[PDB]
Parts: C-alpha cells; structure tokens; sequence
C-alpha cells in the first residue's frame, strides 16, 4: 500500500486509566494490579515555586486522594514515592490488567501515547523518543500521567508517563520506575533541552520504504562511506550511522546499499525542490526499521 503514521490499538490500555485527584490538582493515573501509578506532582500544594518533595511527601494526607476508574471509587490504603512518580496502593485489583512489563526507552525507539484528560482516553498517536529525550506531542492542561505504551509478544509494554511541557513546546515523561527521560525535573523553572538531531537510522528506513514503493527519482548510484557520512552528520544535525548491519532491506530491493541512502541523505537534506517521497516534502525521521517492516511486510 504505502507508509502512514500510525498507532497500535489502545483498548488494552484504556481500561487501566484512572482520574487521580489530590486536593485541588487533577491528573491521570495508571492502575495495574492493586497499584495506581501517577506523577508525584499531584500532591504538590503550589506548582509555582521550587517544590520540596521530601517535605511534600511528609505532609501528604491520603484522605485528600480520590481515585476514580470509570464510575467507581478506589480506596487508597498506601502510597510511596519513587523518583518522579507515586505508587499509590489501593484495595481494589484491576481485573482488566493486561499481561505487561515496564521498559525504559532508548534514543529513537518508537512508541504510542494515549492522551488522557479526566481519567479518559481522548486520543492516540505514535511518537518517537527523541535524541534530546523529549517528544513532539500534543497535550494541554491535564494530560499529565497519560501513558505511553507498546504491544509486543502479546503483552503491553509500559514506557512513558507524561510529566511536563518545556518552554519550547517539547514534552517529557518518565518511565514507570520514576526516572525522567533526559534527567529533567518536575519543577516549574525554565529547562532547556539539548538540540534535536535527526535520526539517520529512520531516514534510511524511510528511503528504503520509498524504494519498496515506487519512489526512486532521488536515488543516484554514487556511494558515501559511513565514516564520511558521520563526519558530515556530526556537523549538519544528524545522528551518527552506527548500525549499518540492521538492514536485510539492503538485500530485499538489493541494488541499494546503505551507503547510497547515506548519500541521498546529504543531497536531499537541502531540499526536495517541490518533488515528494511517499507524500512528504523533506527527509522524515518518524519511522524506525521495525515500523517500516511492519507496514511493508506485515511483519510484527
């Protein structure tokens, strides 16, 4: 068919989403077994000055919690703090808990976001975790606690929980063990990300997706060896190519080796001149190899 941005279905995840309210503050939580995971900033009194969390945890009173799943109240019995999250123990067990694990995402791994507002899923979209540990999502007030996930091996991988928006518009979450991606803080001060780098690996995959489809006009026969691609990349806003081997796509539509795409990349970085490629007007780093092999070969 073609290449289109896509999410994996959200139904195994929607059932896990709850409204966590603490005094004035409202946000989302993720209820697995007898634990509701949520951002620890729910319990801060004033999100306007430096927040002392050890002190904030110390004056927490649990009766201020109200946690709702659908129409049902969950009875809080315990809560502990782990990095930038809160594990709230409740008496109810979520009987819709899917088979699942927790993984920490690496630079350039794709995932899904289920954007939630009053404890209810409102939208879902694929994003990549960027080189500077942020995503370009689309959230407004109350998105916090929204979960990122993957479906793989008949289980649900939890990887992202939404935490903050930076001055830039870029978004940052933490993993379910409480580590913020990129070491960012859950504080209301200005934090500035390292600059974004285009992921070479995905622009490659994308060119191959292009070759697998009918799109070749941009495809010359001149090569550009890896180490000279990297030299150029470290100075034009691209990741180093270091994974040459991850292609058997090199062999499917063979003729095309990795080093002709790394050249195509050089030339194309500076404009498509009104031509297009799979319907895009400039290099695109939003599809990983996995993502490309899934839509071309139904891989999965």
């Amino acid at each position: 068919a073609g290449l289109r941005k896509m999410a994996q279905p959200s139904g195994f995840v929607e059932k896990c989403v709850v409204r966590v309210c603490y005094g004035n503050t409202v946000l989302n939580g993720l209820w697995l077994g007898d634990i509701v995971y949520c951002p620890r900033h729910v319990i801060a009194s004033n999100t306007t000055s430096a927040i002392d969390y050890d002190h904030e945890y110390s004056i927490m009173r649990l009766h201020n919690f109200s946690i709702i799943s659908g129409t049902a109240f969950l009875g809080v019995v315990g809560a502990t703090m782990h990095g930038v999250t809160l594990k709230i123990k409740v008496s109810q067990t979520n009987m819709h808990t899917p088979r699942h694990s927790f993984r920490t995402l690496k630079s350039g791994e794709g995932f899904n976001i289920l954007a939630c507002y009053d404890g209810c899923a409102q939208g879902v979209f694929g994003v990549n975790m960027r080189t500077n540990w942020t995503i370009r999502g689309s959230f407004i007030n109350g998105a916090c606690g929204s979960p990122g996930y993957n479906l793989k091996n008949g289980e649900v991988e939890f990887v992202y929980m939404h935490q903050i928006e930076l001055g830039s518009g870029s978004h940052v979450g933490s993993s379910f063990d409480g580590v913020m991606y990129g070491g960012f803080e859950d504080q209301p001060n200005l934090q500035v990300e390292s600059a974004n780098q285009m992921l070479t690996v995905n622009v490659v995959a994308f060119l191959y997706a292009a070759i697998l489809n009918g799109c070749t006009w941009w495809l010359k026969g001149e090569k550009l060896f890896v180490e000279h691609y990297n030299e150029w990349a470290q100075a034009n806003g691209f990741t180093a190519m270091n994974g040459e081997d991850a292609f058997s796509i090199l062999a499917a539509k063979t003729g095309v080796c990795v080093e002709r795409l790394l050249h195509a990349i050089q030339v194309l970085n500076n404009g498509f001149g009104g031509k297009q490629i799979l319907g895009y007007s400039s290099l695109n780093d939003e599809f990983s190899i996995n993502e490309v092999v899934k839509q071309m070969f139904g891989v999965n």
